[PDB]
């Protein structure tokens, strides 16, 4: 592995997937999906959103997305609103309780993330790569 | 953001996240989608798969891959085949000319983010990002 020349974009890839694997893992025992859990993300961060623009964010297929909501308001997590900026559509927003489940979910996979990601890079120091990350970014 | 303290996840993903942003920009004038790219990428791979591992490895619903696996035999880049290990299945694998068009997206889209990613942190040297990317692989 490190005798090979892997660009970083197959890096990325392959990290973000591992990523993707350990989240699956750590909500294999909660009654929740991987899938839920960005889609409840996602709500949060921008407040209120429409499903469309949801849709986009996520980069999802539309009739997923709407079973997917659905699901999630029968779980009481997500309820619709009138979008005010329209008439002839809707905002979806967590409910109070699809906040907690949201944080309770955010916090303990991302103190496992962090280890899991972080141990055995840490000599080389979780700093470093994050620094360079950054770098990317802009 | 070089004054703030965003945990390595968060930036991986945001990180992730660019990188597709740059995808779909390199293919916007290409009659493709990144969907698209993504799906003839990974059955190429596995040289044949059957579509409900290409479900599982792409995280995605069975529904919009099954219109999806329909819309490239339409482009005559995948074609449908018996699956030997079973009879009341199939495989999928990519036609000769997906293969090629695979090759010239991967190839493009490879050289273009390559640069884009690496246009400022090219001192602080890509190999260093990509070291440390590789210990937290295995
Ligand atoms: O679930 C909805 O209310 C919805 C509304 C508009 C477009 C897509 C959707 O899933
Ligand atoms: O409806 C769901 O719970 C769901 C979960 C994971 C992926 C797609 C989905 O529609
Ligand atoms: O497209 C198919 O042939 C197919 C077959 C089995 C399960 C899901 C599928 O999309
Ligand atoms: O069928 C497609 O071309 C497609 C493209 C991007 C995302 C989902 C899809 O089904």
């Amino acid at each position: 592995l490190f005798n090979e020349i892997i660009p970083l974009g197959r890096l990325i890839h392959m990290v973000n997937q591992k990523k993707d694997r350990l989240l699956n893992e750590y909500l294999s025992p909660l009654d929740i999906t991987a899938a839920q859990f960005k889609v409840l993300c996602s709500i949060r961060c921008a407040a209120c959103i429409t499903p469309v623009e949801l849709k986009k964010v996520l980069s999802v297929d539309l009739g997923a997305l709407t079973r997917m909501l659905d699901r999630l308001v029968c779980k009481g997590w997500v309820e619709r609103l009138p979008n005010p900026n329209d008439k002839r559509g809707v905002l979806v927003k967590l409910t109070t309780g699809g906040a907690a489940i949201c944080e309770q979910c955010h916090q303990l996979v991302g103190q496992d993330l962090h280890q899991e990601l972080t141990k055995n890079l840490t000599a080389d120091e979780v700093a470093t790569l994050e620094y360079l990350l950054k770098k990317v970014l802009p």
